[PDB]
């Protein structure tokens, strides 16, 4: 069929032949009247009976012969006089013209489709995702009024209370009835032009113009609404989506559309919500002025089972407004004033031009319904009863479908209405059975509802009590959510293989994905052997900290706005912040990584440096309250978070504007002290005491009251506890600063040694300064082969990856072996005793240590980037060079583009040489640099160096050049020089954060760095590891200090949380915002409440006269 | 448009040829201009532009390969036609 | 307690409220049995409960131990009692 | 413009119907310039297509690029993107 619609549903049509009239107005012979203007109770006309054999049957009249007793035929079988057929209508209104060439959908089925039939085709056939709320509206028919007020008000709502939901608004479409004034409120309130409520449209194929523009299969009816006042067939209203033109077989009239409302409203009470909700997609309806068969069909819903309730609105008018007058009369339904039915009665008499026989019934229906006067809620528009519209229609279904509290709030969950759970649900005394609120919290998890999650906390869920081992298996394994692919991609590839079909992902399963996110040597609580043991067993299935948990589970899922949510709750705020920036940021990684999915990197990328602003943004906060506890939240032990630290986390998430604030940089200087103060003292006094050993005994020290934030080694803190001399020789010696100019005064004793030996000339055997040299290398050497085995992690593979990835490690390695193949060649070498420097290895070696000496005079540039000034220009110099390769290639284009025709158009009797490699690049090199080669441009005049060289067109390297050096002075230096200009501020305002961030890898290099510098550093390796055959600098707080410094977190947190409250709304364009949004809802209640003055002083002024 | 004007239904041709035919508002000399430079003459005395004359311009001012609705044989032989 | 949170002060060393409560009408009074113990606790508004939890916004408590559970007494001594000798501390 | 639709190729015709009237306005002086009037005509077609691609591009990066080269049949069997290059427009 190509068309699923049309292989399912069908169309009725007339197949018979019934007249309805007689009488002959005109023309006696009736055969030639009954043609074309005799209708059938098919309503249509005889002759529009086409249907082929039927059109045959325009004979003499048309079938059944005009006496068969004359009353016998005016039935039309609406099953055998009229049979289906597949439908010959399917397509997309276009309503030509109003705005922008709006959509619709239509089939023309036939209400024989059975209520199940009708729903399996609004959800995948037309995609139309399925609705959390139904608001079909069963007021008027015929066209009515409202009041300016209430017309955009009930506007206001029926955009509200269904865009949140998805709401499948229930409609007649017609331009004419509740269907017109509703696309009224489409277009005044036009919500953001999206998907916006999607109203479902049931149409009938009677009052509709156009109904021949309709028959078209996949045909883009032209429809165009003309309101001719002339017209009687009532055209679709325009703001409507998706129709159901339900096809009786007739035309003009009423009927069988009534009939697939209630079926279509009642299975969609029958399909779920939500996988997690077990309830049935609720149903209200809403009244605008309605009728006599209104106030009937309003009845039956209080009556019928399930207590479909009704949202009758009291200001609209004739019927509406009597059902809601009532609402004001006949308390609890039975109690009714025998001396106000008279007076009501006589309202009904002057609405609907209402007779006095029909007065008991429609009263009557009038009872039943005031009989349930709990779930009809008349919304009395005047007021502020119930709140606006939007709220009472959602505030209907929750109170009267006689459901629990919790059955109230899992709905609320799904809309997404928190407002309706703050007013509505918890108000006051109510059940609340505690294990339901658990489960409550269950659901508002899996999907994402962060503000029900705020509510619940904010009314009694304390996670420690719902957190259990189970329970959070699930969070992980639901796709009844938002879910994060690379979960599911992470875990079959830590478990190597692949996940088998069903897999239920366990607990242990994500701490060997945090302990690979986070890395090198976490050790995730999952993993241990308490969890793992407790786990395979299974207050002790619960979690010590909950929050620690749910916050590693909402950036596994990439449920920001939850992490937000439950990153600022808990405690442990500034190491929360810090493990979430290096979740994502590692998961970001792996995106970029493997590519089985959407990137998703710069989603995470965005979300890290979302939580890696937070931690940095509430350091200054505490750095800006107390200077020195602020530096003890960034090196207490944490042992939540694998005995690890808050400022080891962001130096793992790379985050520079942590390591590089002002307080890693004050600790990171205090630290450099050591028990030092080198704030009494001066850097003189340290080389002063480093030669003078004993002038270390004149120093100012620091006292174990004053080295409190610093973390202090194990055996250092030891000495401090249980100030004497021995306390002062090991106090001085393992300081860094001691450390380093320790170092750089060997270094420096190095340089200028191997100096000395480079420059002098260099015998059969090393000298005693050639010695030391050798010496200082290979004991360099061994610090840094102890520096991989030592370099905190267990991964050899890792360990030698993050040796090598520092730039000197590889620098220094090309050093040290270079160095070595120089010793070997200058020292493993024969010696031509006649002369030396021939023997080409001695040679070879003698310029390897020539050449070897570049990398160690760039070594200085290490020890000399420790300053503040220098250091933000030593890391200029590399993001320069780097960022200038392209000015310096075209440099280099221009260099070849005048070194070839120069050598070309001068030496033109050139063999093959790679002199003619060196001379097209040779003299243009030099020429950048002040030189012009003055007596050698123009070869052929008289003061030529080079009066050999003339001959045919050596005239012309004088314009080369000229046309060179413009190039490179005038145009590509100056391109240089601009280049350096413009990319100054840039790297200056870089090299200072790229050298702040070294900086921790340099003093903190330091803390394990021995205490002797790399010529005799050797004895403490020796006497670190002949000991270490015979078998961190951390924060030491006592208990109470860990106690202050806990009261100290949650203090700065607890103003960071309040300050940015006022920077925002005490700001000025939030201010302007919000005189705005008063000055809105002011003018509202000025000319409101303005008129009404008016309206007494006209009276009052008439009540006295 | 928004009271039910379909220009599908009042777009027709001799309508759209009074359209580019119009001083009575706001006009442009340029395109009385355009039109005698590409017809290579002089216009004739009345000379209401005929939609072919517009074609010529569009293909002229778009340029290179652009082949206008106006100038393709369908329209050109429906409009004779009429 | 609720015009502590409603009209929530910068969040700091804000109003001590010192509640005296009773040994009486209170529930979890198991959980308040701890040397050096923070009491878990939480507050149920079972509306089939009849002991009084703590109210959420108070600082300091004086929890008053006659003896006894359920009924109320002793407390309305201390409080007078704490009430007339901050009545005799200086100001300043 | 703003109605109909095939907005983007709308946007990049107009501003080559403009830009290709100032230079006639530039090259013959029949009457008034005229031709700083129209280049600001089409730039701002030339403009509302460039913030036109960017609203889709941050919407869909994938069909946003399939709107550069789908052959129009209104325009001349012509694209999005061969338009913008015949007005020139940079942006
Ligand atoms: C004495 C006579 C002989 C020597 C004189 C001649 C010496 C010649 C010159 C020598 C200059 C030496 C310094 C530059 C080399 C890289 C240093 C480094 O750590 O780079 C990176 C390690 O990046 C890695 O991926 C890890 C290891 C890379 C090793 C590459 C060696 C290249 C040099 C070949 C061997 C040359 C040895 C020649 C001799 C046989 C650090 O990062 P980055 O670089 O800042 O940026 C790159 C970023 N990246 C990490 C993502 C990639
Ligand atoms: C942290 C990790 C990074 C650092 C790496 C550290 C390791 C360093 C890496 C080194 C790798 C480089 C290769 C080895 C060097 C020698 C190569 C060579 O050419 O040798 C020559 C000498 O060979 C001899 O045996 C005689 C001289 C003594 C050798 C001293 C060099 C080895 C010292 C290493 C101490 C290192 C231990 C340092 C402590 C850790 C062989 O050739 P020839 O004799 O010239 O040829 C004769 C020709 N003729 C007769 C015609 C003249
Ligand atoms: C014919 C001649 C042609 C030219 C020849 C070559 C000469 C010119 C070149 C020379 C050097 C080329 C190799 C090293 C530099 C490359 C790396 C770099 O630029 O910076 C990078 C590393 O480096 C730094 O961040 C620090 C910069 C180190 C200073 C370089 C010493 C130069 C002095 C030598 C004096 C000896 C002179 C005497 C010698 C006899 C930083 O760059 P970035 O933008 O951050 O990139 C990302 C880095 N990331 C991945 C780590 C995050
Ligand atoms: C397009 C953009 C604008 C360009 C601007 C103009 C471009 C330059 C225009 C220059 C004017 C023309 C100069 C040459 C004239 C003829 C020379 C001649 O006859 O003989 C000369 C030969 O030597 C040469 O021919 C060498 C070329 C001259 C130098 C080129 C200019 C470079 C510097 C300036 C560039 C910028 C200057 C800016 C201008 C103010 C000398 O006489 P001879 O005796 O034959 O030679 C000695 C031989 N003997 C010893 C054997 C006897
Ligand atoms: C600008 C202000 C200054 C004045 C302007 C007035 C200009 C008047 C100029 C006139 C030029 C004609 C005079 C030379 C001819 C006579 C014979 C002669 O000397 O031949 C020489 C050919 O040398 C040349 O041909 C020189 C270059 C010619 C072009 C002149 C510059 C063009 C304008 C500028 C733009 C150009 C592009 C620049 C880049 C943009 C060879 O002589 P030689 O070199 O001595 O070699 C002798 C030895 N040998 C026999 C072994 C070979
Ligand atoms: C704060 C500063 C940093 C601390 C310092 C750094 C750490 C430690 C510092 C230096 C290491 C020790 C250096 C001295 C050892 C050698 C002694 C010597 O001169 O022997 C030699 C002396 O003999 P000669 O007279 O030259 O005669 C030639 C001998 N030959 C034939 C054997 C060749
Ligand atoms: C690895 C780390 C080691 C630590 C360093 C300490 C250990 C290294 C120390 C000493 C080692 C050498 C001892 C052997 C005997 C010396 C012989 C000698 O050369 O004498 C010369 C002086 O000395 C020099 O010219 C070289 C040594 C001193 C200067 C260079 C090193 C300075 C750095 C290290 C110290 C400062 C460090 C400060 C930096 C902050 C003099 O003789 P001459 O010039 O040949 O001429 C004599 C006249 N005649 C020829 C006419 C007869
Ligand atoms: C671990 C890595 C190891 C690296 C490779 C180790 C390579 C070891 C290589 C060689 C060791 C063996 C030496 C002898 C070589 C054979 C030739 C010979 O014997 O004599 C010839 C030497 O001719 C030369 O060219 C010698 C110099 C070559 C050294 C090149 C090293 C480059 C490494 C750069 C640094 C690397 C940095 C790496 C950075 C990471 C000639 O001399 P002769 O015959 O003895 O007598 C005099 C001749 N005459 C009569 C003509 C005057
Ligand atoms: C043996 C007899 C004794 C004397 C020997 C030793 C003499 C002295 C040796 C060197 C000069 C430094 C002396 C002044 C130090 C002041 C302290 C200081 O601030 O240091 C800074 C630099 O610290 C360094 O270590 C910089 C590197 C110096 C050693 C390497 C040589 C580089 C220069 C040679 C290049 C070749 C040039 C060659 C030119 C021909 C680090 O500290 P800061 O962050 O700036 O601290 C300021 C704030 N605070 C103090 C509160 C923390
Ligand atoms: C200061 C500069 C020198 C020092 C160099 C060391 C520092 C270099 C560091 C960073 C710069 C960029 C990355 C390193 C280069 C890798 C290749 C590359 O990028 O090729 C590019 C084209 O490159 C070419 O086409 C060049 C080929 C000829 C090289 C000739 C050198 C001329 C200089 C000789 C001297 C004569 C001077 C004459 C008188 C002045 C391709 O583009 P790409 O790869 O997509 O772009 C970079 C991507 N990336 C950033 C992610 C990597
Ligand atoms: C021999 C090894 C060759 C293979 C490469 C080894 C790789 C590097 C491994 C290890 C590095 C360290 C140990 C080996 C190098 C130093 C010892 C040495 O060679 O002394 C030499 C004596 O030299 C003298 O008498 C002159 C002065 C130096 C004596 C003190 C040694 C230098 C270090 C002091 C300060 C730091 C130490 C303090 C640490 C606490 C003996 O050398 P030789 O060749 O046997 O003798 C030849 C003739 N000669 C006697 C005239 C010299
Ligand atoms: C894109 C850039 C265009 C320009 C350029 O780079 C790339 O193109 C390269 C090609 C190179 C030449 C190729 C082969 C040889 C043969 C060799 O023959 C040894 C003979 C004998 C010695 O006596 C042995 O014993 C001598 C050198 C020479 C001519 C090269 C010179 C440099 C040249 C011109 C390079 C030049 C810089
Ligand atoms: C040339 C010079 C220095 C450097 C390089 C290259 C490559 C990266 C390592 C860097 N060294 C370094 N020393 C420091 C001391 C204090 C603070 C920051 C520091 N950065
Ligand atoms: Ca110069």
């Amino acid at each position: 069929q190509k068309s699923w619609i049309e292989s399912t549903l069908t169309k009725r049509e007339c197949v018979y032949i019934i007249p309805s009239s007689k009488d002959p107005h005109r023309c006696l012979p009736g055969c030639q009247i009954c043609q074309q203007l005799v209708r059938c109770f098919c309503g249509r006309l005889v002759k529009q009976h086409a249907c082929f054999t039927a059109s045959l049957a325009m004979k003499y009249s048309d079938v059944k012969l005009g006496e068969h007793f004359n009353q016998a035929i005016e039935e039309w079988s609406v099953e055998k006089h009229t049979e289906q057929s597949p439908t010959d209508a399917y397509g997309v209104i276009n309503f030509q013209g109003g705005s922008h060439s709006y959509r619709a959908k239509y089939v023309r089925l036939s209400y024989d489709t059975k209520p199940e039939i009708i729903l399996q085709l609004l959800l995948k056939e037309w995609q139309m995702e399925l609705p959390k709320l139904v608001i079909s509206v069963h007021g008027g028919m015929q066209k009515f009024e409202l009041h300016p007020r209430i017309k955009q008000l009930l506007g206001k709502g029926l955009i509200k209370a269904a865009v949140t939901t998805g709401a499948w608004i229930l409609t007649g479409g017609v331009n004419t009835g509740v269907a017109k004034h509703v696309g009224d409120a489409l277009k005044e309130h036009a919500s953001r032009s999206s998907r916006k409520i999607c109203t479902i449209g049931i149409a009938p194929w009677g009052v509709i113009e156009n109904r021949n523009d309709l028959v078209g299969r996949d045909v883009v009816a032209p429809y165009q609404t003309l309101l001719n006042p002339l017209s009687k067939l009532n055209v679709l209203n325009n703001l409507h989506s998706h129709f159901i033109l339900v096809d009786d077989g007739t035309v003009g009239k009423y009927g069988a559309e009534v009939r697939l409302r209630r079926e279509l409203e009642k299975t969609i009470n029958q399909q779920r919500i939500h996988a997690r909700i077990g309830q049935g997609v609720p149903v209200v309806a809403l009244i605008f002025e309605g009728g006599p068969n209104v106030i009937l069909t309003v009845l039956e819903y209080l009556q019928e089972s399930p207590p479909v309730p009704v949202v009758v609105c009291e200001g609209t008018g004739r019927a509406a407004d009597l059902l809601a007058y009532i609402h004001k009369q006949t308390e609890e339904g039975g109690n009714l004033p025998d001396a106000a039915e008279p007076d009501i009665i006589s309202t009904i008499k002057k609405t609907f031009n209402f007779g006095q026989s029909e007065a008991v019934h429609l009263f009557q229906t009038m009872m039943e319904c005031m009989k349930k006067k709990e779930l009809i809620t008349v919304f009395h528009i005047g007021s502020e009863d119930h709140q606006d519209i939007d709220v009472a229609i959602l505030t209907a279904l929750l109170k009267g479908t006689n459901a629990s509290a919790f059955d109230q709030l899992i709905l609320t969950l799904a809309w997404d209405r928190v407002d309706i759970a703050k007013n509505h649900v918890f108000v006051y005394g109510q059940q609340w059975l505690v294990g339901s609120l658990e489960q409550a919290m269950l659901d508002a998890l899996v999907m994402d509802r962060v503000s029900f999650v705020k509510l619940l906390i904010e009314n009694g869920v304390s996670m420690h009590k719902f957190l259990t081992i189970p329970r959070l298996e699930e969070l992980y394994n639901t796709k009844q959510g938002p879910t994060n692919p690379m979960l599911f991609h992470l875990i079959r590839d830590v478990k190597q293989g692949n996940l088998p079909p069903g897999y239920k992902i366990t607990l242990i399963d994500i701490g060997l994905v945090i302990e690979y996110l986070m890395g090198g040597t976490y050790r995730c609580t999952y993993t241990r052997k308490r969890f793992r043991l407790i786990y395979n067993s299974l207050e002790t299935k619960r979690f010590p900290y909950p929050l620690n948990e749910l916050l590693i589970w909402a950036c596994l899922m990439k449920r920001q706005v939850m992490a937000r949510f439950l990153w600022q709750h808990g405690e442990e705020s500034m190491a929360k912040a810090l493990v979430a920036c290096k979740i994502y940021r590692s998961m970001a990684y792996e995106a970029k990584q493997s590519d089985l999915v959407d990137d998703t990197s710069e989603e995470l990328k965005q979300y890290s440096n979302d939580f890696g602003q937070l931690a940095v943004e509430l350091l200054e906060q505490s750095f800006r309250q107390d200077e020195t506890m602020a530096m003890k939240l960034l090196t207490y032990e944490l042992k939540n978070w694998s005995n690890s630290t808050c400022l080891k986390l962001a130096v793992s998430s790379r985050l520079r504007p942590f390591v590089a604030h002002t307080c890693t940089q004050m600790l990171l200087s205090d630290m450099w002290m050591g028990r030092l103060n080198m704030r009494k003292n001066s850097w003189y006094k340290v080389i002063l005491s480093i030669l003078v050993p004993p002038a270390i005994l004149m120093l100012e020290y620091k006292t174990k009251a004053e080295m409190s934030h610093i973390p202090q080694s194990q055996d250092a803190h030891q000495m401090t506890m249980e100030l004497p001399i021995t306390r002062k020789f090991y106090a001085f010696y393992h300081a860094p600063i001691v450390k380093f100019w320790f170092n750089t005064l060997a270094y420096l004793g190095f340089l200028m040694l191997y100096t000395f030996v480079v420059l002098v000339k260099m015998e059969q055997l090393p000298s005693v300064q050639e010695w030391i040299v050798i010496a200082y290398i290979f004991t360099y050497a061994i610090e840094k082969v102890r520096e991989v085995f030592m370099s905190e992690a267990g991964k050899i593979s890792q360990k030698i990856k993050v040796w090598f990835s520092d730039y000197f490690n590889v620098s220094d390695t090309i050093a040290i072996i270079s160095f070595f193949v120089g010793f070997g060649l200058r020292f493993g070498a024969k010696w031509n005793y006649i002369n030396a420097y021939d023997n080409h290895v001695f040679v070879a070696g003698r310029l390897i240590y020539c050449l070897n000496i570049i990398f160690w005079y760039v070594r200085l540039l290490d020890f000399l980037a420790v300053n503040q000034q220098a250091g933000p220009y030593v890391m200029m110099i590399g993001k320069m060079v780097a960022n200038m390769f392209y000015i310096v290639v075209i440099m280099a284009l221009v260099l070849l583009s005048f070194g070839v025709p120069r050598k070309a158009i001068l030496y033109p009797h050139e063999e093959p040489s790679w002199s003619l490699a060196k001379d097209i690049v040779f003299h243009p090199y030099w020429m950048i640099f002040g030189e012009v080669y003055a007596y050698e441009i123009d070869v052929c005049a008289n003061d030529s160096t080079l009066p050999t060289i003339c001959g045919p067109g050596t005239w012309l390297t004088p314009f080369l050049q000229a046309v060179y050096l413009f190039v490179q002075y005038i145009i590509m230096v100056n391109l240089l020089i601009a280049f350096f200009n413009q990319v100054y501020l840039q790297v200056k305002a870089i090299s200072n954060i790229v050298w702040k961030y070294q900086r921790y890898h340099f003093i903190m290099a330091y803390h394990e760095k021995p205490v002797l510098p790399p010529p005799l550093i050797i004895l403490s390796h020796i006497v670190s590891l002949f000991c270490c055959v015979c078998k961190g600098p951390k924060l030491f707080l006592t208990e109470e200090d860990q106690k202050k410094l806990h009261d100290f977190e949650e203090q700065c947190v607890e103003m960071y949380f309040d300050e940015k409250d006022d920077k925002f709304n005490s700001g000025s364009e939030e201010r302007i915002r919000v005189t705005f949004e008063r000055v809105e809802q002011m003018s509202i209640q000025i000319k409101e409440v303005g008129d009404r003055v008016n309206y007494i002083k006209r009276s009052l002024q008439s009540l006295d006269s």
